[PDB]
């Protein structure tokens, strides 16, 4: 399957797109670029609460995800940052200064 909350953007002033990616640490992610190519991937694990509680409603089966995106320009692995936030995740690839 794939996600209504993942849209790629690009202001004049950024190549970005947003991701749902909630709750999974820096451990629970992965982004890699592979020919100009960006990958999503990622799964969250169990969350071992009390392995005796109760899951009445569930309704939240997250799992994997191998998508990528193709993009108008090569890439810089460096030049770009990468920071996951309250739930969401944002990897902003700029871009080059062009009229």
């Amino acid at each position: 399957s794939f996600l209504p909350a993942a849209e790629l953007e690009e202001t004049p002033e950024a190549l970005l797109l947003k991701v749902e990616l909630p709750g999974m640490d820096p451990k629970d992610i992965d982004v890699q670029v592979t020919a100009e190519a960006v990958s999503i991937s990622g799964e969250r694990k169990s969350e071992t609460k009390t392995e005796t509680e109760g899951m009445k409603r569930t309704e939240f089966r997250y799992g994997k995800f191998q998508r990528v995106i193709p993009l108008p320009v090569r890439i810089q692995n460096t030049s770009v940052k990468a920071e996951y936030k309250d739930g969401i995740l944002h990897l902003t690839l700029p871009k080059a200064e062009e009229e």
